[PDB]
C-alpha cells in the first residue's frame, strides 16, 4: 500500500534539478529532450525509446539515453531493452535508471566522463 | 494549389528508409522521431528539436539530426535554428532538409561518411 512517485512526477523533479545545473554556459536542461498511433509508426516514431535524450558527448559515448522508471518494482519492456542495446551497439550510453536519485546520478556520472575520448565507460562492463 | 505537406514528406523518406540496409536490418530501425503543452515543456520537450534522429555516428558526427522541411518555400523557426547549432556545437550532424529528395540525399551522404573517424565532415 502507499503508493510512490509517479514515472511523470520522477521526470518532472529531475527536469528542475537539470534547470539548476550548467553545461557550457547555459543550463543542462536545454541538453536535455524528451521523446514523448499507426501514423506515428509510418513518421519513424520508435516504441520503447528512451525517455531522456542528452546530446552530449562524453568519455566513450556518442550520447546519452535514459529510460527512466518510477522505482524499482517497475521494468523496462522488452522494446525498451531492445532500443537500449541498439544504442549501446552504436555507441551511446543507455540505460534503465528507477527513480529520481538514481537518475540524476546517471547524468551526473555520465557528464564526469569528461571529454568524448572513445574510452571512458559508466561502468566497468558498459 | 499547395505542393505535399510535411508529413507526407517525412512518410515517403521513412518508407524509403525500409527498403535500405544498414548492418544487417533496415536502416528505418535506426531512425526516431519525436512527435498540456506546458506539462510536456517541464517533462523535458523541446519545441524546435529535428523531425528526424539517426542514432548512428558516422564520419566526425556522433549522429545525425535532420529538421524538414516540406518544400523551398519553408523555413526554419528560430526554436530550430538554435536547436540545430546546439546540436552542431555538439558534434552532430544537423541540418534543414528541404522535400524529399534533399532529405534522402543528405541521409545518403551522411551513411556513405563510413565508421566514425571523427574528421570526415559532409
Ligand atoms: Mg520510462
Ligand atoms: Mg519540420
Amino acid at each position: 500500500r502507499l503508493k510512490g512517485l509517479t514515472e511523470d512526477e520522477v521526470q518532472t523533479v529531475v527536469m528542475n534539478w537539470s534547470k539548476r545545473q550548467k553545461f557550457k554556459g547555459r543550463p543542462l536542461f536545454d541538453y536535455i529532450h524528451h521523446s514523448p498511433a499507426a501514423k506515428f509508426k509510418r513518421m519513424g516514431v520508435k516504441a520503447g525509446y528512451p525517455d531522456l535524450i542528452i546530446d552530449i558527448a562524453r568519455g566513450a559515448y556518442h550520447g546519452l539515453r535514459i529510460e527512466i522508471k518510477k522505482d524499482g518494482n517497475s521494468y523496462a519492456t522488452p522494446a525498451q531493452k531492445e532500443r537500449i542495446e541498439m544504442l549501446a551497439k552504436e555507441g551511446y550510453c543507455a540505460v534503465v535508471a528507477k527513480g529520481i536519485d538514481n537518475v540524476i546520478s546517471v547524468i551526473q556520472q555520465y557528464i564526469k566522463l569528461g571529454d568524448f575520448d572513445g574510452v571512458s565507460q559508466l561502468t566497468a562492463d558498459k
